[PDB]
């Protein structure tokens, strides 16, 4: 399915790509299709670009497509009432699908995760959390560099709980920034 | 808007692929709740009226119903299922119309309530035992027909769970009161009351 | 074996856990394997446990409703090819539908357009739909024997150009009396029709 | 006003309410109409409110992300017809993507297979994908002027046999310098093809 989907995308067959994604969804289930189809295809797109096998426009097409599929699943999940959890990425972080995954996992567990989009200045994020009485903020870091650019303690009081995760993040950097480090998306809902 | 006619027609000619495409269009246009209200419900109602007029047979209704039930079940599984005390959702003994109960479960889950849809037609002692064993916060019943409610003794629903809700075309305030359930008119009011 | 874990998760209302275990079975054993080694044994065990007084009706309902939804997913994934449809249902008075769903699944897996109607379809209505859609066959699942016994000699004979009957409620003798082709194995079905 | 209601629902993080109001607009105005009467005015007002210091970036982000999801839904509902595709994106350094999405939507609604790439595509990569898909045209949305100004003379030439440039950041003179056809109106796009 992963191969088929990427091949369909690279020949501009959006309809066929959508059918293959839906097949993955029916077999693996919602979480499973993300783990077994969406994530491996995105990773492979990145590796192929890095090896010079595809260009940026091919990656863009695939990413935009898979982002739309995840957004579909996100809107089909519950959005419960009550204090929201704000989900975004650090300033300078333009990879948004990890944040979307975090929001999706939370919503699937009945947590009102408000996905903001990526790349939110910290004072503005803090102000929104405060004004909505958000119980937590969740950040996805794909790159390490946006975290490195932040001063010590910069995440510390965005909200009563601040969670940081993603391939760009680690325990030490979380500690330096004053966030709780989370390894697994499934641990997020537990923590809340 | 022509989607309802198109969907029914596709179903009646056994074009499941076409019917699925039309349902998906409705979903994209109206949203999850909207497609149920503006496509699924009107088509089922019209199927019932056509049958009652003698215009279609039972097999046609069955085909349509089975299809729409599967679409709603898809939406149900895509909604959140949170942890915590469940709400048990079913229909009264003798009530075999299940789509209203499925709708109730769907609306609850979309609002973050862990609605366990049991299927239809659950004996009251067995329902009570499951509620007790799972420590359910509530039971919700959909009554499409009035007759299964009329067959129940006064107060029969009273303490199935700490909260008991009754709704559907078969139910009214008076009958709810006689049976000891809280009457709900709107599916949207269900999540609120909880 | 995931069957115990799955049933246990279901009985405590852990839908997420139940779904994870079913998906694990799917990934390890595949669609056909999970039906034979997980779905069918759990349904059988649910029946035996009810019969022995160990679980109530609401527990069975929850498990059945869950597995029915999973099978409906597999049914839609097996796809609906073009061509004359095969109508799949159960006899009048037969409300156990999962056997019919299995038959539709096995047919679709072999490229046959099996239209699942849902259960419990009156024979004249079934015959009329088969005729109007130009169905090449009708397939019936009988779980109980009583609905078959209630039918007159030859009642299944001419529902469609080919009529197939199977399930635990059916046997060769009763199939012959009713004028249907008796089938034991679901995998033999597509070959018999071919 | 649905526009006021929708913005207010978004600003207080009421996604359910926001979705209901958007759906009402969609049912009343239809797909085209909801874009013109609801989606576009709200985005414009979000921009003005930010610029006046009335809302922060996180509020704009929430509104934009919501409307982008709704437009992506409309895009997929308009369908993706067969045939040589038209690639739709924004210039390198242009991160405003909703104009490009609109262009793709209008084209698809007229039966043109507009493949929306996402924003911010380097031109050699865009050229390669157009070539590989045998795309008949490329369409670019420029919201800012600066990403166009950074490009060399003729940089948009021959991305495909037809290259269209539009948006608030674009003008006839800059289109000419870059070797694109300038387009003012989204509805004129399908006509031009
Ligand atoms: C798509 C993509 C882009 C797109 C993103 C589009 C979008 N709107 O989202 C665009 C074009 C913007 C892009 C740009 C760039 N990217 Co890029 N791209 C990717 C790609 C192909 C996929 C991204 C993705 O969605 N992955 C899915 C991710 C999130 O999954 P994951 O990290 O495995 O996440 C898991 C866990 O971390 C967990 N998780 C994630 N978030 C969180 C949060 C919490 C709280 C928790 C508990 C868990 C959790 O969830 C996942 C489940 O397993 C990756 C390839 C890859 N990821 O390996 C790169 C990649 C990240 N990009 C890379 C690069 C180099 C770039 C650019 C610098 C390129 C450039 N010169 O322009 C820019 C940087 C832009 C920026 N400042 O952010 C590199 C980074 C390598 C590195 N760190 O050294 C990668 C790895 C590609 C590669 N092989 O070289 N990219
Ligand atoms: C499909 C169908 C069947 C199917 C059901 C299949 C299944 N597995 O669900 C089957 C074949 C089993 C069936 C059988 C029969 N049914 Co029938 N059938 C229908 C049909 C076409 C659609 C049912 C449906 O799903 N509708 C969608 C429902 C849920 O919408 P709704 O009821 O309007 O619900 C809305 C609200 O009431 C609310 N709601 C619902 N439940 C709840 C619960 C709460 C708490 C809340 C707040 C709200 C709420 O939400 C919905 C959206 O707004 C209807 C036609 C119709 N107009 O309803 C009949 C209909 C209900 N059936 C009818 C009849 C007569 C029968 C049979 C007696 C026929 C027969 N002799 O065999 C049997 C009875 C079986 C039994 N119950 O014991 C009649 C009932 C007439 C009456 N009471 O006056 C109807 C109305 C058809 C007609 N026009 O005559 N039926
Ligand atoms: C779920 C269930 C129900 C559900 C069904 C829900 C639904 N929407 O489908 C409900 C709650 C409605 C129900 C009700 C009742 N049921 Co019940 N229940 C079951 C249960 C637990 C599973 C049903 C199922 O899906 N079975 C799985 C089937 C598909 O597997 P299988 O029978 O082994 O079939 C194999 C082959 O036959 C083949 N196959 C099946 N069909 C076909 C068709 C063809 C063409 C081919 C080639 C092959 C084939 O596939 C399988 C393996 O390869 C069974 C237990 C069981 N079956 O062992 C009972 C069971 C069938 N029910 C039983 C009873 C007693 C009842 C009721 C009378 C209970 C009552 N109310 O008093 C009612 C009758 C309803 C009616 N039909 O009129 C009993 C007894 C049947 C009997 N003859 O003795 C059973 C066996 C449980 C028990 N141990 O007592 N039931
Ligand atoms: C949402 C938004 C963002 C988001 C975008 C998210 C996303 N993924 O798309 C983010 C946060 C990324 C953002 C960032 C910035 N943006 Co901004 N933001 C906006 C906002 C509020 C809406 C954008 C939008 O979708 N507009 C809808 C567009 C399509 O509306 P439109 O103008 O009516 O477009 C019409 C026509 O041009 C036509 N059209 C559009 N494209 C095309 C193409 C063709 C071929 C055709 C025929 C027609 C056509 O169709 C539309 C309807 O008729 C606008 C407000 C605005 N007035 O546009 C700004 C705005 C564009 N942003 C602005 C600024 C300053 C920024 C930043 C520099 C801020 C900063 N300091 O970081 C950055 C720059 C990032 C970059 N490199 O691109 C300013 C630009 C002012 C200027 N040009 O000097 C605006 C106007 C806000 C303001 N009032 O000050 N922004
Ligand atoms: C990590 C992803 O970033 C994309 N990428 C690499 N360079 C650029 C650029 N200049 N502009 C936009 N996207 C880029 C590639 O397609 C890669 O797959
Ligand atoms: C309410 C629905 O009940 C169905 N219906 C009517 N009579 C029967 C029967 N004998 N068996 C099964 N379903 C029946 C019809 O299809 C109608 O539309
Ligand atoms: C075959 C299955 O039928 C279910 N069953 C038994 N009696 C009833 C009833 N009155 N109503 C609904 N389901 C019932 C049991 O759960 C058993 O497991
Ligand atoms: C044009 C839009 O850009 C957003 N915006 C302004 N500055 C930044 C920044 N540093 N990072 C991210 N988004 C920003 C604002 O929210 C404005 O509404």
């Amino acid at each position: 399915l992963g191969t088929g989907l990427l091949e369909a995308l690279l020949r501009g067959d959006l309809a066929g790509a959508e059918a293959l994604f839906r097949r993955g969804l029916r077999f693996w289930g919602p979480e499973g299709v993300l783990e077994h189809l969406l994530l491996p295809v995105l990773r492979e797109v990145g590796e192929a670009w890095a090896r010079g096998e595809i260009g940026v426009a091919e990656e863009h097409l695939a990413s935009t497509f898979l982002r739309a599929r995840l957004q579909e699943l996100l809107d089909l999940a519950g959005f419960p009432p009550g204090p929201p959890v704000l989900v975004t990425t650090p300033p300078g972080e333009r990879h948004e699908i990890g944040a979307m995954l975090a929001a999706y996992h939370l919503r699937r567990k009945g947590v009102p995760a408000l996905y903001l989009g990526p790349d939110t200045p910290l004072p503005d994020l803090r102000a929104l959390a405060r004004r909505l009485g958000a119980g937590a903020v969740v950040l996805s870091a794909v790159l390490s560099e946006p975290l490195r650019a932040l001063p010590d303690g910069a995440l510390k009081d965005l909200a009563p709980r601040v969670f940081l995760g993603g391939q760009g993040a680690g325990p030490e950097e979380a500690r330096r920034l004053g966030a709780e480090y989370m390894e697994d998306l499934k641990g997020l809902a537990e923590a809340l």
